[PDB]
């Protein structure tokens, strides 16, 4: 229903221990990268929060991270669901924290929100009060700036990206041009803290707003 | 069956009043371009014919129009569909023009046709006759002038195709190389309207060959 | 369920025996292409596999190979499958030879093969012992050498890649980063045909693997949290 969470889930964890010298090489990996930790999950946006939120919590990189075409809803194996990613470090012992804490923010209660009845148009709406390596670098901001996080379907996203540019002082860093891999749309916006969480407040009213009334103009 | 028209419909529109600095500078908008209006549908094509249309009623421009992967039978929300359409005009009311000439197209009777009995075959053969400002740029040619509108899947298209190049006096413009987004493929052809329409015929034709004897190769 | 192949199935084929001049400037065919033979099917490394093997038998070239969004249980169309292949060449004689192979190579007991009880998670874990003309140019290698194609779900192939590469003495050569539009990854190795032989062995041993306990980590490491 409305206003619901929809819990999202991690689907495989695994580690890679000192990895072969070939893989280094097509993953463009870096000489201290050893260890490789590997996640899916069936929601991409959150997962990328949460890789995020793993390089402030352990000495990982976020090597590679990419969506799968058309959606978790439409996968065609129990583990793809619609994201990977890839954290490298030192040794096991830094990559397991790093999944640890991915894992911890994966299940912190954040998510993607229902718009209406039968939870058919959702949307995420996150303010990052301090990026990590990996956001930061995606946006192109400063390393420990803040973000608004904000993803709806095509429409409704192009909708209430144009109001909540209009409710506080933020700036478009990256656009998220319809469709991604899952047929979503967004973007990346910076600003101070309580200007991100105003544009926040301001999406997920905006895709409401459409929810409600697709038609009407 | 066979030869039933597959209807499109449109699942939401949304007018832009005026747009943010922010927003206009990432779709790279003009000056002059202060409203959108905004469009998804459950079908690509008809809707990218349809926009053309509204770029010949009222002075609007195309400035964002994409597909979605894998198909409208595939889509994972209510409104997303299979395509997203952007106009950008002077004012709300032109705009609103636009999108009024937009909605009164794809309900017009145009549209996928099925090519067997339980329409899991459809095509896209589309003759336009006086292309508006977005057909035209993506063709390559004069506004005004003539387009066949070609698609099926995958190797439908591609064998059509050919029928249609050697039935017609016509010229290719532009290959949607297989796959599309939504997993189709087809091109744009010009020449008169005459040959456009010779071009369409035969590219139907074809298509409904393939449905009727899609394993056949050794005749 | 777990070890079951699972078949392949071409949905149609067809020959143009004259190609259009306007169609073989978009396709970029050589001068001696003058007819195209085309096939679509629901498993798209098969049927890359199957194209490399008319390259051995007949005169013609795979000038056009694509897979579609989402593999073949998404297909929208009666036969897109989730692939569509183009052979070339100089008569409709030799693209129906090169077609006939492709054909028959796709029905020899070929394909993936499932990593559990419900069929839900699959692999392809191939050693070509000979290529032809196809995979050897699109892995950068000699036509004749051996190759193994090794392709599964995007966290299963990393992970099986890795054992692979160190179970053997080979080379990658081209790597299907994930996603692949089916999203699917995988790799192109070569070496010996031996070593492209234990490259496939442990490829499958690895995705059965994390098959069969794809969130030990949880247990194992994420405990007290
Ligand atoms: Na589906």
């Amino acid at each position: 229903m409305k206003n619901d969470l929809i819990r999202p889930n991690v689907l495989s964890v695994k580690i890679i221990s000192n990895v072969s010298p070939e893989m280094a090489k097509k993953l463009e990996l870096e000489p201290h990268h050893k260890s490789l930790g590997l996640i899916t999950a069936d929601c991409d946006d959150v997962t990328y929060t949460a890789l995020d939120e793993a390089t402030k919590a352990a000495e990982v990189d976020v090597v590679y991270a990419r969506s799968m075409y058309a959606g978790a809803g439409n996968a065609s194996t129990k583990l793809a669901g619609e994201v990977i990613g890839i954290l490298a470090g030192p040794s096991p012992a830094e990559v397991r924290s790093g999944l640890n804490a991915t894992l911890d923010f994966i299940d912190s209660g954040v998510g993607f929100v229902s718009a209406n009845e039968d939870d058919s148009i959702c949307y995420y709406a996150q303010c990052v009060s301090r990026t990590g390596s990996y956001l930061s670098k995606t946006a192109g901001i400063r390393e420990g700036e803040a973000l608004a996080y904000l993803v709806a379907p095509p429409l409704e996203a192009m909708y209430a990206l144009d109001a909540a540019l209009k409710a506080a002082d933020v700036e478009m860093c990256e656009f998220f041009a319809p469709p991604t891999e899952t047929n979503f749309a967004g973007a990346l916006l910076t600003g101070s803290q309580s200007a991100c969480k105003a544009a926040c407040d301001a999406f997920a009213e905006a895709v409401q707003s459409v929810a409600s009334n697709p038609l009407g103009f």
